[PDB]
């Protein structure tokens, strides 16, 4: 009811969808219908791919810096239209304002950027064999590549997937979350606005059961890069490698350890702890959920963590003042309320909140307390699983040898972190910690220049920094033969 | 038999299985059984697993330099060894001694020698951020790897597979073929007496259904690199993703093209189109089993293909003259035998060769002539089919254009080739035709510093080169905040 | 007094010199006096480089994303200006403006937009040790460093020299031929508008015996960039070296060869040797000034080179139909007809030109008729010595080796070329030419993805590309002690 | 004399000097006549370069792995020979046998290992610019370069010198000081034993004033490294410079500063203070000689370096026990006892040593015991000046900014280091120290991995690691036009 009937997007305008069926996206802050969003049939998947394969012909057949003037030029307008973007995924996502215009925008555009300047420096190899033959090695665009994102941070993961595989030359068909479908398409009009050629960036909108998986079969796609859940990536990989044998990068979940050493300030280690948790409404895949302290210091470390919590402004997303919203859906709402009353039965100590939120407005929203439990053990549910909510596991420790022990002992690997004063410990112990992301005295920051990504059953390959440009092109190999050529028959 | 039971290698020597069961491994110049062969369980693969878990620390633990020159030390070895070696390797696959003496180990150790002098050179990234922060990168082992052989070279792929494996500081279980398992556990005792950890190249013998999937199925395992058809590599890939999200390298078939243009030398031309057709009888992977030959040429094409066919020294692979042997097993003989009666309904021309050669004790061994069909089109089963034994297909074509949209009209990209004596026209050809392995006036060399490995089903990732060694390293990135840390609660 | 007096450029505005002294820049097309321009003193070198210092630390402290933006900003207004700059290059040198409004800004922006793009990929590399040590580089800018400029693409080598300065974090001091100094002056104002902070590009004009040579010698300046003639860069880097031991990088002149092997088309030949001979009127560092013809083509090459010759639009610069100017200056003039008497007096062939043109209002300018000399022999001065003026030399050879050696013999090694059709002997007889430029059946294209500078005594170092960025950083090595520290003492 | 007279070494064997003169090598721990030597001609430099010439091609003409496998050799004959060497190093230098046995040859053979297994890693670079050109790099040997060694660690740096220049493809001519003339004549016997081409490496005695001098000036050398003082170091860079414009490397001297900070453990911090002023009797270019102390620490400070100085072993250096030898020469031991009352003379306090040791044996030799000055000033002649003997100067500071703003205030940078527990102190600190070569909680190691080298006027260049390899070679760029070439006149 409250924005019009949303069309997918192809060939750089809007068309008619040809399935004859919608879904709706549901503002969360408080139930209102924002917009009825098209589902692609299988024949829009066929047309949307035929799309990116005239397209991507135009796009690669430009010279290297005027794909980077069309990639700058995009990040202009992003810069320009920060504000009315913003607007549009906090509605979308019930995220606060003041992390939307902080952040997500800002973010994916610093991405997007870093990339743009990099097209020029996309290099092969030349190897010397012998005076009459040489080698020379190209690193070719994919060609048809699709993007299937996550509904956390709907517009950035679209900009830090599409990227590097628009600066590497490639054509990308994007399918936003059916939970946050927005600001993808705003991205596509965005690119299109830049001099991007029709057909370069395509958007499905739908489901990952439907055109998630018609996506990752279709024999024309050359790679798949997903963003979301470890059970949902096995799937999404499996589904790549026996179709067609795609190239793959699953950013997935994770438990990450953090590590509260018995020289740190405990102000500072506070401070991460509660940034660690509670950022997005604990709606990062980062977050260093398993908490570590001495037992020699945990009763004033869970004074300083308590007295934080206890200022979380929980409020409208809309309000400039809130620093926390509700959860990005109802449904995820009751997920997490799921695991809380799993930590209560399991004999895990509550120290703040744990009970769903609803005076005054509240209750047409999907709002849950900022919750910390503490006392916790390795085999508790909350503890073992990962929950996607604000929900701090806190556990004792009395050396760090343990320590680093326990926080290696789990399936997931994605980030992990120490503080300490120490400058041989704050090494020896980042060097052993099982993750791919790794923070001492900080947490969650994430430049354009860092690769990120998992360790274990957290990922497969990377994102951001150069490495990722590179794995976003296909080598080949070219031998020049200059002399005789010897036979043996 | 004609050696002794071949056992297990776990942890630095032989170890019986605990299946109760093994196969046998056949001569198939003559059916000799070369020997009776176990199969590990399910037990002997965790057992496999715990060795190497253990060993790979040992491993790591040494200086870059240290296992430089135990790597350097198994080359020694190798080179020794090469004439005891290529002639099991000849009992094991009927390739030619003058194939293994030359080929097989030369440039399985050529590589092995290549990743020793590297091991120093592996290094990460260092990005400052601001005067208060840098960070830093690690390039870590991945920790357990597996390797899964195929019976074309199979000491080449064990060494090709393992030395960036060992380089890069890790452990592999490597799994050869049933058909040829011999050469593998020589590999392995050569690493033990070089000074290679216990544990660190371990060989489990037994089937692809079996063991083959136990290894990529294990938690504990963290990459597959495989080699082997285009279908069960599919199959692999997904057990591989959905077990655990390991990461994965796959080498895949081709029915790889190459295309003669009428400025080529055509005796040139014939002796790279034998070459990419004959060697080791028609079963290497990259082999250009579609000739494009222009229509103005054909008839003196073909008779210069004829010549060269009608002088093959098909015999016995342990006679220094021969050149040419029989396949690797009986069975494959008969799927081959089935593709030349396909290209004979379908009506191809035959010049040459098209069956099994049967006379005086050739009867004993899987012998099939060299074959070559003319007049093909590109709807013939020959054509579009992958038949892996000595079988070509010479197509004619009118225009350049025309020859490369034929070339690349496949869902393989293994490999390709051109033959003109044109500047221009060579590189511009090479740069339009879609595969990882691309040769100008040449066929087959496959140098140590080149990476190779396909487009499309044809593979995923490669080996060989500097590229290869970095993708068995997982990076880990480490922020380190020098300066006061900022909450925004 | 065409324009009003020209002042010093420092600190982000104009200030007045303390010398006292000034000097005329004059046009070359009709002797107008452009400007008077001030003469720095050594005081107002002083003051430059504390300005510098000083405004390194500010530029320096930025983010590298801070200072990509403000260089693509200064790229933006290039753009912008091109068509300006344009006229008032074509005004100080008598280059045509058919060039100028084509070659010199665009070229010249091309490099800084490259540059501004790679700000943030500058990384350090990282090296483990062992457990308890490893190391980390940082490459930190050099502080302060000068570039001296030529006379013949003034502002086109301001920017190739200030660009990867900048970039690479650190602040310039450029000194403008006195023939030329317009235009590195309105590069300033550029840097500044664009948000580059005061002293980081500041101008110093007046000659190089005074000025230059000041900034070789001041113990402040850490590096010497400088483009001009062979025997004055040995002067140069020996003034650099011998004061404070400075980095240095030196693009000199040449005598670059030309070899038109027997298969070339000769129309494509002929145009290539004139576009290497007759464009900026001769004054291309560059240029391929030694032209081999084969024995067999040489009467039909002559032919074709008369012909291209005689349709030359030598005349006034302003006219957008010229595509031939006069030359810099008078006495340039004077020294190039000395050399054309030289070639008369040594016996060799005037195949055309040989005379200044006096003709109507051409006698107010410095214009001397495009010249080929042909018959030549490796023994002539016009042969051996750089020109720097419209004068090809054409020499006949008999095979490929002779063609080869006698191109190689030479104390100069700046570029080289072939043209021939055959695939093996471009690459091979390339491979064999003792040059930094090298140039396949093309010439004087310059990419600033190409790494270019002069083998030999035509230069040291290298500018543009991915190579020279890191040339104006500084490695430093740190080594991390985690662990215990033994003494033997 | 002890042994025979010394030969020049040209072309893979000992040959006559033409000069008729020699010169003597004394032991510095008794003054016997080791060995007369014989002084190069001019006409001698002509025969090592000529011969020089000749042997770079067939070396440069052979496979990467076949110049990887022969230097590879010479590491194992260097190993075997380890403890031969060092005993001839000791008579030559007045070393501890403790110390030749244990650093000289280990680490020499250390960085000739490194660079052997990366010859075959050497590679150019591939840039596509449009569908019709792109370029490749070679990265190409120099031809014939020179090394000019200093006395200090003769066999080390003749090792460090000639290892990247062979394994980049070029031939030195090498010229050791006359202090230390006898184990560069060794190493190129080991050199061509191993396999090394005839006139790879030639070995030239005498003097820099005439040999050196022709070295630097000869027009068919390309490049020259140079290790020594600062002040000659100026002259030989500038010779390098007017005579053929030659690349250079240069690793001079220094005065480098230690910081101790407060939190430092001191028998930590004094550990790392006598091994940086006492190893190789004070004969470490590297050495850490002004040593800043916090005020409020110097009293306890002062007492920790005298009770690690009254028990160094100062005696014979053919006694294992030994770990304290004689200075290289008398005229050297002149020049330190001069520093040394220029330091009484100018009231630093003495804590101890201070002057020459004549007891029994030690009259015989050039002896000069351990020495620490203290309260010394920033002026004194003693802080400002490199030494290069036994003669530490610590010196009080009262902050971190002050202290840091110290060591940074001189015209040198060779290396640097902080002691200190806390982590952001480390690295803050170790950012703004202006040298190349930094140590955190550590003084003295220097992996082959490690580029090192000075900032400011202590050198030009680097040694060690990835990028001392890459600055071996020239670039030469290969631009190839497919299509059309467009001409403007
Ligand atoms: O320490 P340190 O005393 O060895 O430092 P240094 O006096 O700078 O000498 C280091 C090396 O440089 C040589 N050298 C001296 N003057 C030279 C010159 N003008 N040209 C070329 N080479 C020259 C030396 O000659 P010597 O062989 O005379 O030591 C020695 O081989
Ligand atoms: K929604
Ligand atoms: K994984
Ligand atoms: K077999
Ligand atoms: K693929
Ligand atoms: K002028
Ligand atoms: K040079
Ligand atoms: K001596
Ligand atoms: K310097």
């Amino acid at each position: 009811a409250r924005f019009e009937e949303q069309k997918l997007y192809i060939g750089g305008r809007y068309v008619e969808a040809s399935s004859g069926a919608t879904f709706e996206t549901i503002n969360p802050a408080n139930g209102e219908v924002l917009a009825k969003v098209q589902r692609a049939s299988r024949e829009d998947v066929e047309r949307a791919v035929q799309s990116a394969v005239e397209g991507q012909k135009v796009w690669a057949a430009m010279t290297a810096m005027q794909r980077s003037r069309i990639l700058r030029r995009a990040v202009d307008i992003l810069r320009e239209r920060n504000d009315e973007l913003a607007a549009l995924e906090t509605l979308d996502t019930g995220k606060p304002l003041a992390e939307t215009r902080s952040v997500d925008i800002v973010t994916g555009a610093d991405v997007l950027e870093y990339y743009a300047g990099l097209v020029p420096a996309i290099e092969g190899e030349q190897i010397p064999l012998r005076e009459t033959s040489f080698v020379y090695t190209r690193r070719e665009p994919l060609g048809v590549v699709a993007g299937i994102g996550a509904w956390n941070y709907p517009v950035q993961i679209a900009l830090w997937k599409s990227a590097p595989a628009l600066a590497a030359g490639n054509a990308m068909i994007f399918k936003p979350s059916e939970v946050t479908p927005l600001t993808a398409l705003k991205l596509a009009e965005i690119y299109t606005e830049a001099g991007v050629p029709d057909g370069v960036f395509n958007v499905l909108t739908g489901s990952g059961r439907e055109v998630g998986q018609w996506l990752t079969e279709h024999p024309l796609i050359e790679k798949i890069s997903f963003t979301g859940g470890t059970s949902t990536g096995k799937k999404v990989m499996a589904s790549a490698s026996s179709s067609s044998l795609k190239e793959v990068t699953m950013e997935l979940g994770g438990k990450s350890p953090l590590i509260i050493f018995p020289d740190a300030d405990l102000d500072r280690a506070a401070d991460i702890a509660v940034m660690a948790n509670f950022f997005s409404s604990g709606q990062v895949c980062t977050n260093g959920t398993r908490v570590f302290i001495h037992r020699s210091q945990q009763a004033r470390f869970e004074a300083k963590v308590l007295e934080r919590v206890q200022r979380i402004r929980l409020g409208d997303p809309q309000d400039e003042n809130t620093n926390f919203g509700p959860l990005v859906s109802f449904p995820h709402m009751e997920s997490v309320l799921g695991y809380i009353e799993s930590g209560k039965a399991q004999k895990a100590r509550l120290l703040c909140g744990g009970e769903r939120v609803t005076d005054g407005a509240f209750g047409k929203g999907a709002y849950v307390a900022p919750t910390v439990f503490t006392d916790c053990r390795d085999d508790m549910t909350i503890v073992r699983e990962e929950i996607f909510g604000p929900v701090m596991s806190i556990l004792v420790y009395d050396d760090e040898d343990e320590a680093i022990r326990r926080a290696n002992d789990t399936e997931y690997g994605l980030a992990a972190g120490v503080v300490t004063q120490d400058l041989a410990r704050a090494h020896r112990a980042i060097h052993r910690l099982e993750a791919g992301i790794c923070w001492i005295n900080t947490w969650g920051e994430s430049p354009a220049e860092m690769p990120v990504g998992g360790y274990k059953q957290s990922g497969v390959g990377r994102e951001n920094g150069l490495t990722t440009l590179a794995h976003y092109t296909r080598i080949k190999s070219v031998q020049v033969e200059l002399g005789d050529y010897a036979s043996v028959f």
